[PDB]
């Protein structure tokens, strides 16, 4: 079967993560958006811009509000991309056939939205060179980052070619995690988000979301379907493109 | 001998062009500077803000006023970039060792600055599914353009592989020639521009700077050493990394 993918990359990232993955997608009959978020890839905003995971997640909002009725797609986000997932499905769960987590969070529906999150820097507390800042939207002080270029080539490209790791070094740009906002914020609904189905997906050898955690996070919330990838860094979908469009195709032919 | 070089990408493009030389360069030694000019790659401005060449070029311009006495730069100009590298040397033309023409514009002192693109309009008028725009700045009617992705696939990156073509499609963005308004622009000077070293770099495969353009750019302004790239297309430091590179050491290795 051909579904409709919605490829949905980190924060700091763009779509140009992707680059890889997309055409593999095609090559196997697939339709593949990939969006750049706010502030983020060539969007035109800065992040000082931007208040809330939620205006951060609007160019994937604004795309899931453009599908004419009976489209249904496939989400796929990596790492910080399953916080924009949890936002869209709670407005447009209708749509949406199946959700992959890609070395991704895994919000849940019975703790705060920040709840994976503190849990993340719990696991990993260091980010090496990662510079910090703090900027003031709508009356709240947000505390953005730019990842260390180090953090970059040894936790999140550590397995990736030399040219994959310059485009993030050219490409990736000041970003927030939206951490305290994200704690205020109402929870993730059981009736939208809850009621998705959720695959989650994942390798043991990633060097930033570590084993403790993602095993962590399996257990906090049974997806509903696991797939562990042999080998391969933090970003599957360059070290291991082939085995992640083929993950992606069996979710396309089970879930619709 | 190690050089810094000096990389500057072509209109509608960014940096991340550059993604695959800037490290083969920097394992030879080399130091490497990839810059997002005006509006281009992750620069926070729209086109729309940029009034002319001069203004485009701005980020070149304030890099190389930020280079301390003594230390001196390659320019390495892909395409529209040898407008952008003339700019620079009327302005920085004693911090600069040599520039390099990569299948890029050659403009010269005697004609124009607009001289080599109304050249290259009429050997290539048909920019396929390239669309047009206009916007107004500094009282005048700017053409903008947005490279159209059967062009891209076609004639610029015609045998790049997919993942390369799809950072293209990515990535590029709305640009301008701006060539009405090099057509009154004051000549670039024989003292700064005209004084520098000029190495032009080519292949006749090149699906967009045709060989009949190529070579009359030649003959039209003699540079001081051509190097004729076998195979490849329009995008060799995508197609020819190695070759670009080992051309680049030996310039290094030439002009100081
Ligand atoms: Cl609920
Ligand atoms: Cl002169």
């Amino acid at each position: 079967a051909f579904a409709h993918f919605v490829l949905i990359h980190t924060i700091c990232h763009g779509a140009w993560i992707w680059h890889k993955l997309k055409p593999l997608l095609e090559a196997l009959g697939h339709k593949v958006t990939a969006l750049d978020l706010a502030a983020s890839g060539v969007d035109p905003r800065q992040i000082e811009e931007i208040g809330s995971f939620d205006e951060y997640s609007e160019p994937l909002l604004t795309f899931l509000e453009a599908l004419p009725p009976g489209e249904k797609v496939i989400l796929v986000g990596e790492s910080c991309g399953g916080l924009n997932i949890a936002i869209a499905a709670d407005k447009y769960c209708e749509k949406i056939a199946a959700a992959v987590f890609h070395n991704s969070v895994l919000p849940d529906t019975e703790h705060c939205p920040s709840y994976v999150v503190d849990k993340l820097m719990e696991v990993f507390p260091d980010w090496k060179d990662t510079t910090y800042f703090t900027y003031t939207k709508d009356g709240k002080e947000i505390t953005g980052l730019k990842l260390g270029f180090t953090l970059l080539r040894e936790n999140l490209y550590t397995l990736c070619g030399p040219e994959e790791y310059e485009l993030a070094k050219m490409l990736t740009r000041k970003g927030s995690l939206f951490q305290n906002i994200l704690a205020k914020r109402p929870f993730f609904t059981k009736e939208g988000y809850g009621s998705i189905k959720k695959i989650y997906v994942w390798t043991d050898q990633d060097e930033i979301f570590l084993p403790e955690f993602q095993l962590w996070q399996i257990e906090n919330y049974k997806p509903d379907k696991v797939y562990k990838v042999e080998g391969g860094d933090h970003k599957l979908q360059l070290t291991k493109t082939k085995e992640i469009a083929e993950i992606l195709q069996e979710v396309a032919d089970t879930y619709n």
